[PDB]
């Protein structure tokens, strides 16, 4: 669920408020992304969105009538490192893997501040 993307961004960013800074960030940051990504943050979250993508086409998740986003799942940071837990379900599980790609790749990028709030007729 997006609370727990939250905490996973924070893990690997201890000095970030995800939803703030993350929010709203060039063409796939959001809640809507289309066009092409402005930097590798943008791509972090087209790649986020790709995972998501694959996972509603998972037989394994037809059954949650919980979005991905408010569905919960299971993982720990410690050392701010990301774990996630082997008593997730199929679905849960994918979710978590790509909710913990998405805040690697965002700690592992540069942050952009004229991406922030794109107006999206470049996207
Ligand atoms: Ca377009
Ligand atoms: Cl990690």
């Amino acid at each position: 669920a997006l609370w727990q993307f939250n905490g996973m961004i924070k893990c690997k960013i201890p000095s970030s408020e995800p939803l703030l800074d993350f929010n709203n960030y060039g063409c796939y940051c959001g809640l809507g992304g289309s066009g092409t990504p402005v930097d590798d943050l943008d791509r972090c979250c087209q790649t986020h969105k790709n995972c998501y993508k694959q996972a509603k086409k998972l037989d394994s998740c037809k059954v949650l009538v919980d979005n991905p986003y408010t569905n919960n799942y299971s993982y720990s940071c410690s050392n701010n490192e990301i774990t996630c837990s082997s008593e997730n379900n199929a679905c849960e599980a994918f979710i978590c893997n790509c909710d913990r790609n998405a805040a690697i790749c965002f700690s592992k990028v540069p942050y952009n501040k004229e991406h922030k709030n794109l107006d999206k007729k470049n996207c």
